């Protein structure tokens, strides 16, 4: 009969997620049937005045993999009391920018790295007040002393498939208890939609096991490699045969806009990303140390995608996909986006 | 085999506590009127201090039992004395007659019940031993193990109310860690108090299975930590129809003349419990998060809908809250004692 | 036969290392102690094979952990070429302190520290949590307000037994944070005193399985930081009708504000992030910037230069 | 050679204690030798503030020659602080010095764990009903005797005129009596006796609370009964003079209550169940004022005051006893 | 200045109470000790309307916990009217002792007790279950034989330091049960030395976080109960051929079994009933451990000495035990109640 719907949105910090549930009379068939909702903005660092209430509008709807069918999750945009977008609602203008290049059909793919941490502040499975063995045997590893907390990974992978998230796989990363899941390919605004819901699903999955998933770019200092969010990018021109010419062109316009993307690759403006790496743009084919990498299968087939390895794990996908479209496809120049 | 478990629930002499016990029935009852009358020991519930201990239980509202599944039933009951008169804490008997008087106006109620999850040690659930968690901010509607404490209880109670037939509108993590909230409504008339009381029972009965305590104390932890209240929505047919805002403002004006009457009827102690939460002065406003009466911004632009009272506190009797709203706003009662009709 | 634990500073400029040798006689004064050596490779003050560094005893104190015959000696650190190392600040500060020996400069510090357990959280703090908001913890008494008092009492007793001129202790505003006052002491003597007091505090924290840190902001947020305020006084400042001479020094300090931060912590000002410099209300009737991991040599040396030699510029 | 001196003072709450230590160069022979000091006022709910030494004892934790010092607190203007209630009490004591008044108070307190529950109490529960715990002996009868015994021998070494100890009706509740002390020396003796207790409990990891009703219910409350005499009632047929001073105190029942806890009676309101009513009777503990049967038969001795709370301030309790009984003051205001 | 710990018996007739007061100088004897008072309503001895009760020093020993020159004081309890308390049995017993002082009554008692943890189970016992069957525990040695010897050893030297005339110890048949002997004491000092011995025992166990119980049957079943056997002799019985008067006194005890049973535990029965099975049967014999009265074999062969009463409970009051023995054997009293003089 009735249906549960968990509204999900981004709070005032640009990283955290907030959620709450409401009961519906009937099961919605599409995102447009869901009603609007509201919440207190003073409690999520989004307002601080007499008119402190904010508004929620559904943007993307997925199946709830925890309450199962016919329950739904829904990612929402945040609007202020004047019906204007909030300071952390980067999806509004990002969608408008995507609607400007609909003809080019841009496709995205981002590799979200994350680290499982216990409630004691330390990485999950790590020795208490200590370190495990040196890096090496954990990347894609198997066994009790190689992969830490695969149960969380498997549950998060089933949940994303059930919910409808376009997740292309998982893998264990070099640092122990650090994992990675790739989503894509997603067209246009649907990219940040899928990742943010995938990020929410991860946290809610970790809550069942009593662990914390951190998207910090460098959670453990030293010679423990940090967590990034490498972004694959391609449009219809780059995907058609001998489209590498437009690839090489797009990367050339990224050389003139290094600091601008760094300003849009974390919510702190490069302060968090400085921990991971940073001031030398480097582009090469299949080079892991390069800023921008073109893999082999696209290099020798002269068509495909190119990978941006700069954005950190705690980045907003809406801002990094916007920053890519304005520079590559909208040919924008200057430190500030045009207003149109 | 063909027998059915019926679980009679009632309110004790404290006005806040719930009691319960089960009996076996020959067949599944098709409606609340098919349930037999029962009795209990009043001397064990702060109700019969005299020579006659026996107290009668009359079924009022029947739900599906969400713990032992169908065909077993939950049963909310009214309490009566040995002389067949209502008990001091039975506030549903008079409230139902008042809701029957105004059935044409179709009074719709909604209530936001806030509560805090406690451990058996006396500290909030998931809180550090002999300490405090981080400052307020990241816990309101939060997600993650370090943000929401005890979502297992919330999901179970929300799935259990839906199974029982309790009209529950949704839940949200409140601003204090381990403090949560569920909405009940919209409910017409007496079924409001019927649905909130049973939802309170299901919440306590679910926390029992998790080994934790649910408290409706208006201020369980002192300081800058937020209190617990049961905000109440009120709408009638005239106030929901087109250009119903004029009737909404009319009822609010009548509420401003009976502030002390409603405060005394908004907690079982008579106002002393809400004094710890409220930091006596009637205020009104549109979308005012700090007023006694709040009119939602959407019903202001639409000029129709409901309004919502933010005085009733969390340990309140919903039958006392709803009856006061009808007596003041609909029946235009005055003074400081309910009118005795007919 | 007697024991003497030599004490010096490593390449970090923040931590100390120590080791002992057995001597056949009790050294009556610091000048009767033989020089020693160690491996510079394991202390981040050298590279390869030319890493053999020397130890020059500088200031001697009574050992409080061992018997009275045994003693502790702070030392200066010299490289293979027989010139001061990067983390050695005694040589250049002693020379600078010697140049104004006649004015009798007297210094006194209030070193602030925070007790922390092995897990990485403050000592006695709720596991994965915080105590009450700070307020009742300043100079508090009671197990729920004063954390690890047995540490500060043993350190207070050990320093007095050692001969350290320690003027007092008190509990700071945040729990598990204390401070001890070192002073007044004249020039170089001050710098040696605080360093061995830091060793005494670290060494006594070993006995209780806890850790003292001199991080200026150990716990981020509303909780207070750790500063090592320094009192500066000369014979002209101590003499009557000399309050105006103090103001002239303050004016000399002004515009050298940028220079102070660059040498008021080992990182170079990066870690360091009422008024900024205060004059007591009583002395009117008649420096709060040094942070907590500061090298007392850098604070003394730079302060003496700027306020006495009237020096100016970026480099000395 | 050098010595350690602990400076103790009262904070902005008017019931909490604070302390800091400073090194001296010689063992001071008396209290007036100790130099003055300062401290931060913004961290103590009071604001620089002035500490003046005016009461000296031997440190029982740092044995001789180390000392501790109870101080008075003042503002930057050298005027008395809002929580410094002794300067006015020292003046009142000096005025009736010719009368020579003796005080004696029974300070009750409760031992608490770091978990908020009373020391030795069952986890998430209660021990047996009251009865066997008052002055009891046994591991199941007296909880925390080590703390009591240490504090008792620490007050002796320090110099506090401590008369004894006992176990109270509620488990983990204890009592120590200070007296007889003449005049001002009363408030100086208990406040440092409270500091020794908090400092002893610190070594055991337990908490000492002066809350007048820490555990609600049928469990007994914690007070600070006050015994009082000046030269007239200790003298021949002093009973008549003692009797007279109780209706003087009966006329100002409400005034004393407001000066018998730092919250103005709200803290003591939870304990005084039986309330707002005055009572008097010989050897009657259910009354507000009780004269012993020993003084009743001997017709000379002391009167007991059972109103003040455990967290009261002795300077406020003693000063009020003098304005009313000896100075015969009246009205809701002080002079 | 000197601490003095006043000790008295409360309204239950079994439990002891105590509190410490400060004295300006060490008193040389008991008579130099000032009187004191306490709340009788908190010890189930008064109503509270007129509650003050009196404490008078009766016996004084050295405090073995807080060492010399501090002291422990055993005190009699008196009412508002300076009258003997219902649980004050020393006043009548002492004056009865004085009536027969020229016969010199000597007393010795074997106080048995069982050590208990704060969990209601015997000390060192294996959680929910029993240890091995008795046999190797009586006077045993080893970790699996004697439970809690630390307490017994600490209690022995504490009694010797105080002055309590303790005669020895022995581990008893039940593990965690022990026994100490007090005597020989003349007249009223028996109850004075046993009561202080009990206080030292409770105070010693307090340091070890354990409980000493004097219940006559702490653990039900075939496990041995706790008694307080009493040896009794007058100088006429200790003189040559003094057995004559022993058989004479035992024969007077044969006629007053119910009176003595009622005075041998604070409830006048219902306590010793759980231990004796016999409470209603009286018997005597030589070296007979199953009889109510036992005459040792040495005193049977030498025809001079004492005899042993095995009836008194472990929680008995020594004053009522010794007073009953004198009223029957020496004063030749009769009736269900004692005489007045």
């Amino acid at each position: 009969e009735k249906v549960q719907a968990m509204y999900i949105w981004i709070d005032g910090t640009g990283e955290g997620l907030r959620c709450k549930t409401r009961t519906l009379d009937s099961e919605p068939k599409c995102v447009e049937e869901l009603p609007e909702w509201n919440f207190d903005g003073s409690s999520t660092l989004q307002s601080e005045g007499s008119n402190s209430d904010m508004y929620l509008v559904p943007a993307a709807m997925f199946r709830d993999p925890f309450r199962k069918d016919p329950n739904k999750l829904v990612l929402c945009e945040v609007f202020k009391y004047n019906r204007r977008p909030a300071e952390t609602n980067l999806r509004h203008t990002c969608k408008r920018i995507m609607d400007m290049v609909s003809n080019q059909h841009p496709w995205f793919g981002m590799e979200q790295e994350y680290t499982l941490m216990g409630t004691d502040g330390h990485p999950f499975g790590w020795p208490s007040n200590g370190f495990p063995g040196p890096q090496g045997p954990y990347y894609c590893g198997v066994g009790a002393d190689r992969a830490y907390g695969r149960d969380i990974v498997e549950a998060h992978y089933r949940a994303c498939l059930y919910a409808g998230v376009k997740i292309a796989g998982t893998n264990a990363e070099v640092m122990p208890a650090q994992w990675e899941f790739q989503i894509g390919p997603c067209e246009g605004i649907s990219m940040g939609d899928h990742l943010w819901v995938a990020r929410f699903i991860l946290h809610r999955v970790c809550e069942d096991f009593g662990v914390i998933a951190t998207f910090d770019p460098k959670p453990i200092p030293g010679n423990w490699n940090g967590a990034g969010c490498h972004t694959n990018f391609s449009t219809k021109a780059m995907r058609e045969e001998n489209g590498l010419k437009y690839i090489e062109e797009a990367i050339e316009k990224l050389s003139k806009r290094h600091q601008y993307h760094i300003r849009a690759y974390d919510p702190k403006g490069g302060l968090d990303n400085a921990r991971r790496l940073i001031n030398d743009f480097s582009a090469g084919v299949a080079n892991r140390s390069a800023s921008i990498r073109i893999p082999r299968t696209v290099g020798q087939e002269k068509k495909g995608y190119f990978e941006d390895r700069r954005p950190s794990a705690n980045c907003d996908p809406f801002s990094v996909t916007e920053a890519l479209i304005r520079t590559c496809l909208l040919n924008e120049t200057g430190d500030e986006p045009f207003q149109y």
